[PDB]
C-alpha cells in the first residue's frame, strides 16, 4: 500500500511526454521526422553523441534505415527499436534446443496384492 | 561545456543498471524471465499494474506473446516492445450491444437457416 510511485514509474512518463512535446509541435505526435530526432539527442545526450555531431551524414543513416516504410518517419515502436540498435546491434543467433537430466522421473505403481 | 547530463540521459542508464541487475541474478543478462519481468513492473509500477496483480493469467500472456522465440525469455528488443504493446494495442473501442458468449446446444426442431 504506496501512494508514492518508484523513480522508474516518473521516468516513463517523462519520456513519452518528452517525445510528445516535440512530436506534436511538428508531424504528428506518434512519429518523429529527422529533425525531431536529431533535436532529441542532441540536447538530451550531447555529451554521448559527440561523435554523431561532428558526422551529419551518419546520424541520418542510422534514422532511414530504422525507418522500414522509408516515410522519413519512425514509429513509435521503431524508434525505441532504434535506441536499441544503437546499444548494440544484436547480430541474429540460433540454437539447438533446450536440453537437461530432466530431474528422472517418479516412482511407478508396484499394483501388488494382499 | 556540457556540465551536466540531462534527466534523459540519466533516466538512459537508469533503465539500463535496473533491468541489468535483475537480469544477472537470475538468468542471462540480455535476458528476462517470467519472474524478472513480473517483479520488475509490480515493484517499479505497483499502482499501473494494480489490475494486473488480480489476473496473474492476464499478466504471463502478455510474457509469451512477446516471447516470439517462444523460449520463455524476451530479448532487450523483445523487452522494450512489449512496453509499446502494453501502451497501445490498438484495441477496439467498447460499444453497447445484445452480443456475448456462447454455450450449450440450440434446439433440435431450431435451425440456423444462415
Ligand atoms: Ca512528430
Ligand atoms: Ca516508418
Ligand atoms: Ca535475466
Ligand atoms: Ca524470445
Amino acid at each position: 500500500m504506496t501512494s508514492k510511485m518508484s523513480q522508474l514509474e516518473r521516468n516513463i512518463e517523462t519520456i513519452i511526454n518528452t517525445f510528445h512535446q516535440y512530436s506534436v509541435k511538428l508531424g504528428h505526435p506518434d512519429t518523429l521526422n529527422q529533425g525531431e530526432f536529431k533535436e532529441l539527442v542532441r540536447k538530451d545526450l550531447q555529451n554521448f553523441l559527440k561523435k554523431e555531431n561532428k558526422n551529419e551524414k551518419v546520424i541520418e543513416h542510422i534514422f532511414e534505415d530504422l525507418d522500414t516504410n522509408a516515410d522519413k518517419q519512425l514509429s513509435f515502436e521503431e524508434f525505441i527499436m532504434l535506441m536499441a540498435r544503437l546499444t548494440w546491434a544484436s547480430h541474429e543467433k540460433m540454437h539447438e534446443g533446450d536440453e537437461g537430466p530432466g530431474h528422472h522421473h517418479k516412482p511407478g505403481l508396484g499394483e501388488g496384492t494382499p
